[PDB]
């Protein structure tokens, strides 16, 4: 390893420690997740439900879209109410009304606060302590609780069915007129909802807080943040402040920046291999998927202000066939697909360059096979989502060929397996080009080794999404799912981008070999240190114990080291005085990387940390601030990276076509202005108002229909269309430039 032995050892130690921590917390989730009770029995002896009924309700929830229609335990969509919190509040209000009648003969509202406190204390004792699971695995609830459940059932039956008395409510929730047509399936789904509400309001066996760390905020049962929550939030802010102070104090020593002399030629000296020439279809697929995804996002926003549609007398009803759940699922899946496609194309273009400008036998055939597999995956998953949400798909094939119901993993298990096979094919095609480069003499191989390791990580770490099943517990499913939406996208993709950037810069002669290798190794070590144990900030209130708040909060704060220095080195080199001898013509792909740094600083650093401490997330999980952070971080870092990658690939495929700077300036600035406007004028104010309402009254109230249909919040969502149109125009401009080039 030569002079990089210390960096390699530090990376190894960081990897070992961080995966040991993450794996230990994984085994804790299997043993400490909220159990499914064997029986839920009334105090008189009548069984309400059983474990099989709860699991059947979970499967029924998966056939409606799951997280893509409302929210369960804080994860999902944001137009329909959070179901666990809404059910808890309605059952607590019904219990209070019933108990006030048998004690004072009046309702809860018309009773003096002195006895309201007594009623609230009796509710808190009954719900948090008397509902604890027993030795035999059963839960005993009172007849008053049974009556409250029976009283609140008809509202949910009308909401998830087609009752005329609840038509307006269904429209405000962006829900089709029959989300779950089967009454028997609706009854099971309400059992599942009750189970989630029970797990969110019942103390742990040997603790004074619930299985969800007192989530959601519910003043009626005193579901408030715990001392551990406060203690670890304070610790995480203190760690972030130290880290920032230490990075300021040591930036001078840490970064030496031994710059090299700028060359004159273009080592652009790339006789293109047949496999490289077959990536124009990849570039076109990336930009077409980007345009389709942006259009699907515009179509989902329209459902949040109208509910069913406008005009289209065209002869069918559109929410019956392409409802909000379907449009949002496709919108989320297309974004994942096109960002991943851009990264995979970029890698496939660099592989033959690593191989010395030659194709290993059958590389073009492998590339074409991968293209066909990616097309089949996308088309089949979308068709399965359509047929599952229309309920034409029989329910026993839903989890495998329809809608999984889990966000960011909505595609069926069969399509997930096909995508995994395609990713392994891509890794094989990348790795077969490295054998000759490794089998050389004299040349240092540390940068190649770190690049190959980042190849293996991207091509491998989609597997943890197959470690749960249809009937797997929700907390296990959430753990394995964030192993993919956070560790594989947020992590292992920055590593790939960094290792490709270093490889390209070294082979263009912009940086020294030692500088590139050391920078890549250090960046990989800091990204793994801040990202691998930072997975747990998605599991603070998902049935995990209190150790998740601690780990996720403290290490996620450690992910401040890269974000800051990011791009300083660009402003250190932005002022060039026509130093771009052969780079000002390609100014656009190289400027997608300055907006990348800006959005990494803003969307991922500012908006990502205001939601990170558990004391904040306790109130703002499930609100529009999550949408703000998601849009900013995801497109501003990774969509721009992928767009720059496919623009740079298209530049080398067709070096005789110039870039039309007037269409490029328009597209770039329309994208950046549209993103800025959609957060700053619509998304952020809605999130702030929702956060205030949540903190003051309850997450139930911040997600309620009565609160979302306020005059200020409907005009705040309509105004978004102005920035949405600008963003769609910018996306269309970029996609035309790319199509014109290839
Ligand atoms: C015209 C531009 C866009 C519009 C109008 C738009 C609109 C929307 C809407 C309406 C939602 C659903 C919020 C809800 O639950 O009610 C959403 C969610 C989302 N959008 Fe977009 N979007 C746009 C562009 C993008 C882009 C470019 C990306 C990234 C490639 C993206 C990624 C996402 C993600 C990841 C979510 C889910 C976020 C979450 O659940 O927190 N969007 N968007
Ligand atoms: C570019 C890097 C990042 C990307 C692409 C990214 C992406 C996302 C996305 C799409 C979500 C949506 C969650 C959902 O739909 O359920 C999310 C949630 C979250 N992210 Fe990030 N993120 C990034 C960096 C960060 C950083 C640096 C932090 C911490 C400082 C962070 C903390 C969170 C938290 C706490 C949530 C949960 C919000 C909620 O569940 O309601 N993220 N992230
Ligand atoms: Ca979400
Ligand atoms: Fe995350």
């Amino acid at each position: 390893m030569g002079q990089y032995k210390k960096l390699w050892y530090l990376l190894f130690a960081v990897l070992a420690v961080c995966f040991t921590i993450l794996g230990y917390m994984g085994s804790e989730v299997y043993k400490k997740a909220p159990p499914y009770p064997e029986q839920v029995v009334s105090a008189s002896g009548k069984v309400l439900m059983a474990k099989d009924d709860i699991l059947a309700g979970q499967s029924a929830w998966q056939t409606t879209g799951g997280m893509e229609v409302g929210s369960v335990l804080g994860h999902g969509a944001y137009q329909a109410p959070d179901w666990t919190a809404d059910w808890l509040h309605r059952e607590l209000s019904a219990w209070l009304d019933l108990t006030a009648q048998q004690t004072y003969g009046k309702k809860f509202d018309e009773v003096s606060p002195e006895e309201q406190a007594v009623l609230k204390t009796r509710l808190a004792d009954e719900y948090r302590n008397q509902s604890r699971i027993k030795e035999d695995g059963s839960v005993v609830i009172s007849d008053t609780r049974v009556k409250a459940i029976e009283s609140i059932l008809p509202y949910y039956h009308g909401v998830y069915g087609d009752d005329p008395a609840l038509q307006t409510t269904r429209e405000h929730f962006a829900m089709k007129n029959n989300t779950l047509p089967s009454q028997e399936a609706r009854e099971k789904l309400f059992d599942f909802f009750f189970w989630t509400s029970w797990s969110a309001s019942t103390n742990r066996p040997d603790e004074t807080f619930t299985y969800t760390n007192n989530w959601p905020h519910e003043p009626l049962i005193n579901n408030v943040p715990t001392t551990e929550n406060y203690m670890w939030s304070f610790t995480s802010v203190v760690l972030l402040l130290m880290g920032i102070g230490l990075l300021m104090w040591g930036y001078s020593f840490l970064t030496k920046h031994e710059e090299v002399e700028v060359p004159t030629e273009d080592p652009s000296k790339v006789q293109l291999t047949p496999s490289q020439k077959a990536l124009g279809k990849y570039v076109f697929l990336t930009v077409a998927l980007f345009v389709v995804q942006v259009l699907l996002g515009g179509l989902t926003a329209h459902y949040t202000v109208e509910g069913q549609g406008f005009y289209g007398i065209l002869g069918f009803e559109m929410s019956d066939w392409f409802p909000y759940a379907l449009t949002r699922t496709w919108h989320i899946q297309s974004a994942i697909f096109w960002i991943a496609t851009g990264f995979l194309t970029a890698g496939l273009f660099l592989a033959p360059i690593v191989n010395g400008g030659k194709d290993p036998k059958f590389q073009r055939a492998g590339v074409n096979f991968l293209y066909i597999a990616l097309f089949i995956v996308v088309g089949g998953s979308y068709a399965g989502n359509f047929f599952a949400l229309t309920h034409i798909l029989p329910p026993e094939f839903n989890f495998w060929f329809g809608h999984q119901g889990y966000e960011y993993l909505d595609l069926g298990r069969f399509w997930q397996l096909l995508l995994m096979v395609g990713l392994l094919l891509w890794l094989f095609l990348m790795l077969r080009c490295t054998v000759s480069a490794f089998k050389e003499k004299g040349v240092d191989k540390n940068l190649l080794a770190i690049f190959v390791a980042s190849m293996v990580g991207v091509g491998v770490f989609y597997a943890p999404g197959l470690f749960y099943g249809e009937k797997s517990p929700i907390a296990v499913m959430e753990y394995w799912r964030w192993w993919v939406v956070h560790l594989w996208v947020e992590g292992f993709f920055e590593v790939f981008a960094t290792a490709a950037f270093a490889f390209v810069f070294y082979n263009m002669g912009f940086v020294r070999r030692s500088t590139a290798t050391a920078s890549t190794l250090a960046a990989a070590a800091i990204f793994m240190l801040g990202g691998v144990p930072g997975t747990l900030h998605h599991l603070y209130f998902s049935g995990s114990t209190s150790a998740s708040m601690a780990i996720g909060a403290c290490f996620s704060a450690l992910e401040v080291v890269p974000l800051v220095l990011l791009g300083r080195e660009a402003y250190e080199h932005w002022s060039y005085q026509h130093l771009s001898e052969w780079a000002k013509r390609l100014r656009w792909p190289l400027m997608c990387f300055v907006a990348v740094a800006f959005w990494n600083m803003i969307g991922a650093g500012v908006f990502g940390f205001l939601i990170n401490p558990p004391i904040s997330l306790f109130y703002i999980q499930g609100l529009n601030t999550s949408a703000v952070h998601a849009h900013a971080a995801l497109f501003g870092v990774y969509g721009f990276l992928a767009l720059g990658f496919v623009l740079l690939v298209a530049r080398y495929l067709k070096p005789n076509v110039q870039f039309d700077d007037k269409l490029m300036t328009w597209g770039f600035w329309l994208l950046n202005g549209g993103l800025v406007g959609m957060i700053a004028i619509s998304l952020l104010p809605v999130g702030v108002i929702q956060a205030y309402a949540s903190i003051t009254h309850g997450l139930w109230y911040a997600r309620s229909e009565e609160f979302l249909q306020m005059e200020i919040l409907d005009t705040l969502r309509w105004v978004r269309t102005a920035a949405d149109l600008i963003f769609i125009g910018g996306a269309i401009c970029v996609a035309i430039q790319a199509t014109k080039i290839v």
